[PDB]
């Protein structure tokens, strides 16, 4: 058959609409800097961590668009408030307790 465990990449979700935050997790990197998008900051007891957000992580995808690597205005121009927002992060290694069932 087949065989997926390691490596599988998340959905998050996070909502707002209200420049005073963000989504609860800050972004760092940027193609500026010859580097892509992740998470660097993880708010607690927020949304986003409740989503699995957390601080170590890569932003393929945002809404719908590619990152990949791009400039910081440029992945910020992409996050932000803009509707049901869908971060796409990236996963590598799990944890024991309720992962499968």
């Amino acid at each position: 058959g087949s065989s997926g465990s390691s490596g599988e990449v998340r959905l998050v979700s996070l909502r707002r609409a209200k420049a005073h935050e963000g989504l609860g997790f800050s972004i760092r990197g940027g193609s500026e800097h010859g580097v892509g998008i992740y998470v660097s900051l993880v708010e607690p007891g927020s949304l986003a961590e409740k989503e699995g957000l957390r601080v170590g992580d890569q932003i393929l995808r945002v809404n719908d668009k590619s990152l990949a690597r791009v400039t910081h205005a440029e992945a910020v121009k992409a996050l932000k408030g803009s509707k049901k927002l869908v971060l796409s992060v990236y996963s590598a290694g799990r944890i024991s307790g309720p992962s499968s069932g």
